């Protein structure tokens, strides 16, 4: 119930502000996957956890962006 956040236009999304614990990315999960939903920045970007089982998420072994 994981993954990296999709965008709205782009399909990769735009790099983070803070590396470990902050609001910038949690704020960018919760208007995607819903308010229960967390999320933390991998190395670049902003990846989301505790998702609905049918949520979509970029497939970053895949495709290269960030």
């Amino acid at each position: 119930k994981e993954g990296y956040l999709v965008s709205k236009s782009t399909g990769c999304k735009y790099e983070c502000l803070k590396l470990g614990d902050n609001d910038y990315c949690l704020r960018e999960c919760k208007q995607q996957y819903g308010k229960s939903s967390g999320g933390y920045c991998y190395a670049f970007a902003c990846w989301c956890t505790h998702l609905y089982e049918q949520a979509v998420v970029w497939p970053l072994p895949n495709k290269t962006c960030n």
